[PDB]
């Protein structure tokens, strides 16, 4: 089957995405990036965003053990920086240590007492004091002997304005890279042009994180990839890097309902 | 002042953008759109989202009222069509009967006791069972002497794939076109000419409505205009239009911030 992840939290509630544990037991996933962590520049304690799943959410803790008893990763995505204008110190510092105590130690934290696999930063701006490279520095010299797995999930155009710096740390293990939504490099009708140029552009330029090419399960939103286009054409050709992981697949809502990771080939 | 509207509710939570009241006790808008219900094409009760704010959002009753009392109307926004593949009855005549029993008829629904102003449409996919220009009929069939507002959030391209036939019921009071994300029609620096040209389509289309051109309240967005652009350019051009009726702003998250309705012209 592969390297097939997912995006899971924004979808909606639990009767319209589905669970977590839905989705760890439809067995179509390795990995999940749960969305989002809402951060704040100026120091104050994130606020876990799931949408209508829930809004104390420690009773994930037994869906997310669930997961990761079945070998599948599961990563926070941070998704949001609230910006100051204030200079506060040890801002970045200060969230690397609420992330390590909340999500990383056991502990009982905003989705109860586990131990994450990791954190994914969307590309979205950072803060005046919060700083993403500086974030992923700290977080992999964390003090703790649990690996923490780092990613972030840049749009296809290379560099993304957002995230390049935390790349450029050499740091992140995993890349979701976005095609999808109006980018000069998205998969069009007959056109995988664009789209090969830029996975060639990111896994020749990243060669120390493995790049997963992150597709719309979806027609209705731009970049979708026909399951026998992705099968018989662009996987071939983007397998070709050997630092190419698989699939991540935008998202969770639209794939229950789509099945379109079922028809991704072996 | 004129009209100034804004999107509250996918902004994160009170912390992140706000809480409803704070918006309307801004004085800087004169309707907000709750983002969003999640409404299943199989019949099932909607769901509401308004993400890390709320689960139960009863308690949104008082700073509805309050904006209300204010002179704001509050429209709620259906965002999400849960699409099934069952063929199930009377699923858009049972909508409205939920819609107007849950959020126009002043009884304990998910909003509280509460008598909302309207229902605004997302540019996104309908059912197979549920059909939002059949919606939109139903809604202003309404059994009541209340006013309901009837709008729908189309892109900027014409005519809108997902909500072109809601429009020609002509029975909508307001359409909030978005222009930003990737689209031809959005302002790019130094050319507005293919958002003159969309603006001159719409209200020329929709001469029975009156239209908002919806705006990114934040640069990091495509399509968003700078201030100064927005009032010695462009409101100057597409105000020609009789129907022209002021600003969306996309939203109250970016506007908190950004202040970016303080900037528009009185
Ligand atoms: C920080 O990154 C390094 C390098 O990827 C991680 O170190 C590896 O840890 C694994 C398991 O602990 C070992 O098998 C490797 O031998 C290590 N590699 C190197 C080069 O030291 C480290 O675990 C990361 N930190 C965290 C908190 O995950
Ligand atoms: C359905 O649409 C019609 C037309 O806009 C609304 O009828 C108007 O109602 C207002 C206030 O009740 C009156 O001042 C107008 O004279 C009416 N116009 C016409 C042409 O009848 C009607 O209110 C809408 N239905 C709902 C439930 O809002
Ligand atoms: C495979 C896996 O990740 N297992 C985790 C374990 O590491 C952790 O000690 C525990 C308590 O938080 O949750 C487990 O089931
Ligand atoms: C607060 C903010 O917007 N910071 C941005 C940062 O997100 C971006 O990665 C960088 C690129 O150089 O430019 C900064 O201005
Ligand atoms: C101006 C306004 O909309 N006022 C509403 C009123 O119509 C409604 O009867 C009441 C109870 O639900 O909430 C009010 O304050
Ligand atoms: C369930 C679904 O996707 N329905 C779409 C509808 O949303 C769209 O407005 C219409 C345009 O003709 O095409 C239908 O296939
Ligand atoms: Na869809
Ligand atoms: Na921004």
């Amino acid at each position: 089957g592969g390297n097939i992840v997912v995006y899971w939290g924004q979808g909606g509630s639990d009767n319209s995405e589905g669970s977590l544990k839905e989705a760890c037991k439809s067995g179509h996933y390795n990995m999940i990036v749960l969305e989002e962590l809402i951060t704040y520049d100026n120091g104050r304690d994130p606020d876990l965003n799931l949408g209508a799943h829930c809004v104390n959410c420690t009773s994930l803790q037994q869906e997310i053990k669930y997961c990761q008893l079945k070998l599948i990763k599961i990563l926070l995505q941070i998704g949001q920086v609230t910006p100051t204008k204030e200079d506060t110190k040890d801002t970045t510092k200060d969230l690397s240590q609420y992330l390590d105590s909340n999500f990383f130690s056991g502990k009982s934290g905003p989705l109860g007492e586990v131990y994450l696999d990791g954190i994914d930063i969307a590309s979205v701006p950072e803060g005046l004091n919060l700083k993403f490279d500086e974030l992923v520095q700290a977080l992999n010299d964390s003090a703790t002997s649990r690996r923490i797995y780092l990613s972030a999930s840049p749009n296809c155009v290379y560099p993304d304005y957002y995230l390049d710096k935390a790349i450029q740390t050499q740091k992140l293990d995993f890349l979701f890279v976005q095609f999808f939504y109006a980018l000069p490099c998205i998969y069009t009708q007959g056109l995988p042009e664009d789209l090969f140029q830029a996975m060639k552009t990111w896994t020749s330029n990243v060669p120390e994180s493995k790049i997963f090419m992150a597709l719309p399960a979806t027609p209705d939103l731009n970049g979708y990839i026909p399951p026998r286009v992705l099968n018989k054409e662009i996987l071939p050709a983007v397998t070709q890097a050997s630092n190419f992981a698989g699939v991540m697949i935008f998202d969770r809502y639209f794939d229950r309902f789509r099945k379109y990771s079922s028809k991704i080939k072996r």
